[PDB]
């Protein structure tokens, strides 16, 4: 009854691709997961194709619910969970968030690399849902019936599909569906009934916890060591905090019995979970929030804090009603007041070359023998391009198939960009403005809240990687040869930024890069940077620092839109930049500088540069 709710919100919008391809959706949705039961020889999709089905307690009949170890009762439960599971988330076709007159086309979330792209409205034909079907049917019918592989196979294929055909819609059809799923999932484990939900009680009773958890001295955990510590440290440094953060979530789900559906976004070391507001949970978070702190803790004191609190709500405050909005005001509040109270340094060294081969890491016992690197609650185990997959949840790198992974192994897939190159440094942070803004007041229902912060998890864990591997500004360095960017990334997440490489790609790269950002937003968001140049051996802790500080610069700016480059007090605007220090201004400069506004600063810098340009 559990698995039964999980896939069931899972597949109760099922037939809306069936529907829109001719082959309404609760009717044809239906069929399909028929077929497919009768085409498979699993009768588990024919039990489930109810769900899209909804004479109610004759057709639950038919099909004789105990062939399973299901009650009538079980599955009626289920049908109304489900039902209103989908209530509370709340030919045309899915609009962007950014701008609600732009769409795309039905494309695939991991073919070509790409998957945006997406243009003045084209509203799409039903050959476009039959090639559609043609791949799902065909990935449902060798998925196993369970979420950890049922939910990226919708990932796959659904993720540039509207949820409902209405104009503007911005969710996509995924997003509806492991919306729909997180929440049925919860409330049965926070025992609705059939009773309660017709009573409309799974609507007013806070039956729901909104988890949520953030890290805090990051800066301090990524950035501390001096020379001791290459490329190879610091994005092994930067992924063993991506897995403590994996760690927490997985655990809490483990333990709350829920599925990857419920993490509403787990963006940035920054994390929303939906989930059943029962005295159990918040004694079994209690229990996670402890552990975990203890354990941060002992292993790093205090520059490392993880703070989890958690807010209950009503189905109401999942959507508008302003609700949802303030529920995540006070969590926000009260995660605020939640914060202000050497082996490990090899084992990472060993993790940042096996780095370029890894595929995952197994996620078990920390004393499972393969461990590599341990989190609060478990050891962890690369998965390796040569060897084969060792753990309960695999935390699958970059792709949304299983392939040659073991059954009894919850696959994780998570995406990192890690564009890597395999007389100075160039250090690039940028950080999306106000964006914490953006999330209450422009979002404020559950589902546009995980609909926008999965494209922008999108943008900084994927798209990133082309504009560096396809770039098209070039300045400085010249088209000549289609080159990429001579960088590494260090991190690319949440929406902050940091990567070093050639001092003038990064230049170039920053600009460029903000300008997808533009684009890919269609400037409906901005960012700003800091910029600085290096020696070659120095403090990575103070290339953060300084670079940190230019970022702050750029940042204390009014509009907050531009980069603070040279480490001088004088930044501009992501196109005042592009526009007047490069399209325009940029020995006689060197004694230039030793002479001696909007045009000064502008000049002052292109001078800069242009010294820059030459030295050696
Ligand atoms: N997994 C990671 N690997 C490398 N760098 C990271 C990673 N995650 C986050 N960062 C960087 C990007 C963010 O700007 C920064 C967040 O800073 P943090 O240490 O949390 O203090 P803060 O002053 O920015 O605010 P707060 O502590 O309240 O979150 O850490
Ligand atoms: N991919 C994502 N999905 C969901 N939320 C995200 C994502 N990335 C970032 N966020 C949210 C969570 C954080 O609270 C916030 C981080 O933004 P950050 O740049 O640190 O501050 P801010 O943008 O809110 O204001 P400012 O940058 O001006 O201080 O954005
Ligand atoms: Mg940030």
């Amino acid at each position: 009854i559990d698995e039964l709710t999980a896939l069931g919100g899972l597949l109760h919008d099922i037939g809306k691709p069936v529907q829109r391809a001719g082959l309404d959706h609760s009717t044809q949705g239906a069929r399909f997961l028929r077929d497919l039961a009768e085409n498979t020889g699993r009768a588990e999709y024919e039990l489930l194709s109810l769900f899209s089905e909804f004479l109610m307690i004759r057709r639950i009949k038919e099909l004789s619910p105990e062939r399973f170890g299901l009650t009538m009762e079980d599955v009626l439960n289920a049908l109304w969970i489900v039902y209103e599971a989908d209530n509370l988330a709340s030919s045309r076709p899915l609009y962007s968030v950014f701008n609600p007159g732009k769409a795309y086309p039905w494309a695939e979330l991991d073919f070509e690399k790409e998957l945006p792209v997406p243009g003045d409205v084209f509203s799409i034909r039903s050959q476009d849902y039959r090639e559609l079907v043609k791949r799902l049917w065909e990935e449902l019918s060798k998925a196993k019936l369970r979420s950890d592989r049922l939910l990226p196979v919708l990932e796959k294929y659904l993720t540039f599909v509207s949820s409902v055909t209405s104009e503007g819609n911005i969710i996509s059809l995924y997003d509806h569906m492991r919306m729909t799923s997180a929440i049925a999932l919860a409330m049965l484990r926070a025992g609705c009934t059939a009773e309660d939900v017709r009573s409309g009680r799974c609507r007013k009773e806070k039956r729901f916890l909104l988890i949520e958890g953030d890290f805090s001295g990051i800066q301090d955990f990524i950035y501390r060591v001096s020379g001791k510590g290459t490329l190879k440290y610091l994005r092994a440094r930067s992924a063993y905090l991506e897995l403590i953060g994996w760690d927490v979530v997985l655990e809490i789900l483990s333990r709350l019995g829920l599925t990857r559906a419920n993490v509403v976004f787990n963006a940035g070391g920054h994390f929303m979970i939906i989930a059943q507001n029962t005295p159990d949970a918040v004694k079994e978070l209690e229990e996670i929030r402890a552990k975990a702190v203890e354990w941060l803790y002992r292993e790093f004191e205090s520059d490392l804090y993880l703070a989890i609190e958690w807010e209950p709500v009503s189905g109401r405050e999942f959507g508008r009603e302003n609700l949802f909005a303030e529920a995540r005001k006070r969590l926000k509040h009260k995660l605020t007041v939640r914060k202000l109270k050497c082996p490990t340094c090899n084992r990472l060294v060993s993790l940042g070359g096996n780095l370029p081969k890894l595929l995952g890491f197994g996620r078990t016992a920390k004393n499972d023998a393969g461990v590599l690197v341990e989190g609060p609650f478990s050891g962890f185990v690369p998965y390796l391009q040569g060897g084969r997959p060792v753990g309960e949840q695999i935390l699958v790198k970059n792709t949304l198939n299983p392939g040659e992974i073991p059954e009894s192994a919850q696959f994780v897939p998570y995406f990192v960009a890690d564009y890597f190159k395999k007389a100075r440094l160039g250090v690039l942070r940028l950080d999306v403005d106000n964006l914490g803004q953006a999330f209450t007041h422009g979002f404020n229902t559950i589902s546009r809240t995980a609909a926008f912060s999965r494209m922008l998890s999108l943008f900084f864990r994927q798209h990133i990687n082309y504009v560096l591997a396809r770039p098209k500004l070039r300045p400085i360095t010249g088209d000549d040869p289609a080159r990429p960017r001579e960088a590494t990334i260090i991190y690319s997440g949440g929406d902050d930024v940091f990567v070093v490489g050639a001092w003038d790609d990064v230049i170039e790269f920053g600009i460029e890069l903000r300008e997808r950002f533009h684009e890919f937003t269609q400037g409906k968001l901005t960012v700003s940077a800091g910029i600085g140049m290096f020696p070659d051996k120095y403090p990575i802790s103070v290339m953060a620092r300084e670079v940190g500080d230019l970022e702050d610069a750029a940042k204390s700016l009014p509009g907050k839109n531009g980069v603070a480059l040279f480490d001088r007090e004088f930044t501009f605007g992501w196109d005042e930049l592009l526009s007047k220090v490069i399209e325009e201004k940029y020995a006689f400069i060197y004694k230039l500088l030793e002479l001696l506004p909007t045009d000064a600063k502008q000049l002052k810098t292109a001078l800069h540069l242009y010294i820059y340009r030459t030295r050696k």
